[PDB]
Parts: C-alpha cells; sequence; structure tokens
C-alpha cells in the first residue's frame, strides 16, 4: 500500500512527524487493538490518523506498513480489505480536515481527523 500526502497536508502534519519519537497509524476505528483503549472510541469502524510514541504497543495489533513520502504509516492488517492500493491524504478546501481518498474507491473518508495519542 501507498500514500501520497499533499503539500499542505503534510504541512498540516509536519508538528508531528517532527518528533523522532512520534508514529503515524491509519486506524481503523472499530474497538479493536490494545490503542482503542487509549484516548476516545468513536466505535463506527471509520478511517482516523492516530499519532502515538515509540514506547507504546502499536506493533502488534498495528502490524503492517503503508510507504509515504513523509514517512511510514502503521495499521490493522484486516483492515487493508477497507483500503486502496494507491490513496491520497489531502487538506479539505472548506474545512480544516483531512481527506482520504483512493485511486479505486474515490472518497474513503470525506473528513479525516487527527489523534493526539503521545504521552
Amino acid at each position: 500500500l501507498k500514500i501520497t500526502v499533499t503539500d499542505d497536508a503534510a504541512k498540516k502534519l509536519q508538528r508531528y512527524t517532527d518528533d523522532s519519537n512520534a508514529v503515524l497509524l491509519l486506524d481503523f476505528d472499530d474497538g479493536v487493538g490494545a490503542l482503542s483503549k487509549v484516548g476516545v472510541c468513536s466505535l463506527n469502524s471509520d478511517f482516523r490518523i492516530l499519532v502515538v510514541s515509540k514506547d507504546m504497543d502499536y506493533k502488534k495489533d498495528y502490524n503492517e506498513v503503508i510507504d509515504s513520502n513523509i514517512g511510514k504509516f502503521y495499521y490493522k492488517g484486516y483492515s487493508k480489505m477497507y483500503m486502496d492500493d494507491n490513496m491520497k491524504i489531502s487538506l479539505n478546501t472548506n474545512n480544516s480536515l483531512l481527506r482520504l481518498t483512493g485511486d479505486n474507491s474515490g472518497e474513503l473518508m470525506p473528513a479525516l481527523s487527527i489523534q493526539d495519542f503521545r504521552e
């Protein structure tokens, strides 16, 4: 899986990618995973970005990787079925939220939020 992040979107994610101790997760909010037990959870099985530290246990669950121009994105293997091979994260022109689209599915998540679960 691959993801392209626009300039405006990367800039908005800069404050996190700048944290050497930070890791990005493309989470499928379904209550599955130890991380769901941390922080808010809208268990409506939707996509969202989570930022954790390299000390939290995200490995066992977010067991797969997505290559991207701003670094890696970890995700739960199974949710792969809800993704696209070539996706994109851009910045909404209407609101300050991000957007997640796929080459074959179109909009996967029109309003992609960001959650900071770093200690």
